[PDB]
């Protein structure tokens, strides 16, 4: 059955209430011993968690009962559980990273702990799934709707999202010149496309110039990363103005020169830093726009 789903380019719940997501990235695959950030993170006023997940092929898969069990965490904090892959990230430059082909090979593996779950979770394909080598870049589209209908040929329902390529930014404008042919591909209509705002998204017309064309054309949109040299001024307040969801990176424990993006100090739930207060506190943040799913009431 469907559950969350797509109508004229906006996300609802299978009751027809619209559902705008207002929420930030759990790196569970790195840090298993950290679930508590699920309550922590619903304490704060998200509606959603992006979950980080591994099929294994460069990191440690995380298995059908670990999968179950963060699907039971979103569901006992009445958080949408958004599961992704992140084994894909900048894939054709990133040495070692998987396929799209090969996230959907792992989602496959999972299909009996998700399907049932449709109106609570939604599956990202694949994080960032193209790094710039061009002649990757140019598989986007194609690779693109080749996942999504491996994935509606087993029999998955769920409304799935579909990050851009160029490490997640889409500065070649790739996946904004070719998302309606990739929305074409999936029977279903129920694909969302995210996209990711880092430095590329200094500028507000940027900014603004993206999302508009999304908006204006009825092709679904999430910013389903973005950080702080971002304008996130712009960006959460365009978000709040056309009515589009957004994802904030990250709850804690980043590493690789990315300290800054934590949101909280070593996994404490009271222990906000400047971006966790931005981002939850500041104006157009996640306290005062977000909404619950009304599938928990």
């Amino acid at each position: 059955a469907t559950g969350l789903h797509v109508k004229n380019g906006r996300l609802y719940e299978a009751n027809g209430q619209e559902f705008i997501i207002r929420g930030v990235s759990h790196p569970h695959n790195w840090y298993p011993q950290h679930t508590q950030a699920f309550a922590d993170i619903k304490s704060h006023g998200a509606n959603t968690v992006r979950v980080v997940l591994s099929n294994g092929v460069r990191w440690s898969k995380n298995g059908p009962s670990d999968v179950a069990n963060v699907i039971s965490l979103c569901k006992q904090n009445r958080l949408i559980c958004m599961l992704e892959v992140h084994d894909t990230t900048g894939y054709g430059e990133q040495s070692g990273a998987s396929t799209l082909d090969q996230a959907v090979d792992y989602w496959i593996e999972l299909k009996s702990v998700l399907q049932g779950e449709e109106d609570y979770v939604l599956i990202n394909i694949g994080n960032e799934p193209y790094g710039n080598d061009s002649a990757t870049v140019a598989a986007w589209a194609t690779d693109t709707s080749a996942a999504i209908q491996r994935l509606r040929a087993a029999g998955f329902e769920h409304t799935l999202v579909v990050d851009a390529p160029n490490w997640g930014q889409d500065w070649t404008n790739t996946m904004r010149n070719n998302a309606d042919q990739v929305y074409a591909s999936d029977p279903t209509g129920n694909t969302v496309f995210s996209i990711h705002m880092y430095g590329v998204y200094s500028q507000a017309s940027t900014i603004t110039s993206y999302l508009e064309h999304f908006v204006n054309a009825g092709l679904p949109l999430i910013i389903g990363e973005f950080g702080h040299n971002p304008d996130e001024d712009t960006i959460m307040a365009e978000a709040e103005r056309l009515k589009l969801g957004y994802i904030g990176w990250s709850w804690s424990g980043n590493g690789g020169g990315v300290e800054y993006l934590d949101m909280v100090y070593n996994f404490d739930g009271d222990n906000l830093s400047p971006w966790g207060e931005r981002i939850f506190y500041g104006p157009n943040g996640i306290a005062s726009t977000a909404k619950e799913a009304v599938i928990f009431g």
